[PDB]
């Protein structure tokens, strides 16, 4: 009973890096570095959180949001350089659960998990 | 739904979130004292509280703290501190959010649509 966290990524540092903290944590990972890929994945697989970036190849990040979102509740964290208010509130009312703009310190992005999935 | 508590000592500020909040159909109380927040949040009843950090008589993070202990009552904290020690220990504390002032009044009704759709 491990659990499991789909990760959208691109910058592939950046997704490794992510991969590896979380595992650490016993959680386990799944990564994506396309946004049709990483979309497809979280339709097919139960997840119990999923970490999304915004830029991304085939298909961005708040597209996915709200297709995942048309078929599940499941908690979304969105990770993105873009910082402006207003892309912080469209991915939130888009059903974002978080926001947090890139560059971040690992621990806060643990702390956020643990805070959503308190409340699951 | 409607029923919202800040605690938050910088009055300004507070009178604001107050004003926009009752604007978007919340019942909102204020207490600029940590203790009076603390002894308010125990004694009435909220469907969110919003906690500022550095607070006299009582920090908000004891105030977090404290509240979780008997509550499950969501809690959004608002703050200067920016540093990620005190954003960990706020989320681990029990908020639910954690938003570095200064922040535009809509990131807020959105983080607070948000945490409310969690319950
Ligand atoms: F490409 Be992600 F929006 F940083
Ligand atoms: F006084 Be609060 F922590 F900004
Ligand atoms: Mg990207
Ligand atoms: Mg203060």
């Amino acid at each position: 009973h491990h659990t499991q966290i789909l990760i959208v990524e691109d910058e592939q540092n950046l997704a490794r890096f992510l991969e590896l903290e979380l595992t650490h944590e016993n959680y386990n990972v799944d990564t994506e570095y396309d946004g049709q890929d990483g979309l497809d994945k979280a339709l097919s697989h139960y997840y119990d959180l999923i970490i999304l970036d915004l830029m991304l190849p085939s298909i961005n990040g708040l597209e996915i949001c709200r297709k995942i979102r048309q078929q599940q509740s499941t908690p979304i964290i969105i990770i993105t350089a873009k910082s402006d208010t207003y892309d912080k509130v469209a991915g939130l009312d888009y059903g974002a659960d978080d926001y947090i703009v890139k560059p971040f310190d690992i621990e806060e992005l643990l702390a956020r998990i643990r805070a959503i999935l308190r409340r699951q």
